[PDB]
């Protein structure tokens, strides 16, 4: 639950996003829990490059539900700076969303934020999400997320929550046959 008054906050986006090494296949790390509380780390996602846009899709089961949601990367204005939306398209409708790649590592860890209005409430939400190349943040990337952390302008991370998901969370109920393991 994060209400604002206005749009998104302030918020210096990427001075000059490279895809050079932020793409291939990320992983959640520490995203908001929401409210309802829907996720599902066990999914693949990858980067592909389409001149000065980046394709996304992303792909996995959400609380025993297979989810899937892409989006291409593109500029939204100055190439460099980073104003990327991501064009999710949903059925028969096609929605241009904004996003606000604060600064990132581009490493193990990526940062960003975005909020959208809602004419109802007048005011706006706010809707972000981390992730991290490995499914679990460290290395110089655990300082990227610490600095910008340490310095949340709003990102409270005592509301963030870092990767949970769990077995159980892929595993389906009676559902896309998974094989079992063992542990020492």
């Amino acid at each position: 639950d994060v209400y604002h008054d206005g749009a998104c906050p302030e918020v210096k986006p990427v001075d000059n996003f490279d895809w050079s090494q932020y793409h291939g296949k990320w992983w959640e790390v520490a995203k908001y829990p929401s409210p309802n509380g829907k996720y599902g780390k066990c999914g693949w996602a990858e980067y592909t490059p389409e001149g000065k846009s980046v394709k996304v899709s992303r792909y996995d089961v959400i609380h025993g539900k297979e989810y899937f949601m892409e989006g291409t990367a593109y500029p939204v204005g100055d190439s460099k700076i980073g104003k990327i939306y991501h064009s999710r398209t949903v059925g028969g409708y096609t929605k241009k969303t904004v996003f606000n790649v604060l600064s990132t590592d581009n490493k193990n860890y990526i940062i960003g934020y975005s909020c959208r209005y809602d004419e109802d409430k007048k005011g706006h939400w706010d809707h972000v999400w981390v992730l991290s190349r490995s499914m679990v943040l460290t290395g110089e990337a655990k300082t990227a997320v610490e600095n910008y952390l340490i310095g949340s302008p709003v990102v409270d991370s005592q509301k963030l929550v870092y990767s949970d998901f769990s077995e159980a969370a892929c595993k389906v109920n009676n559902s896309n046959w998974s094989h079992p393991q063992f542990e020492k």
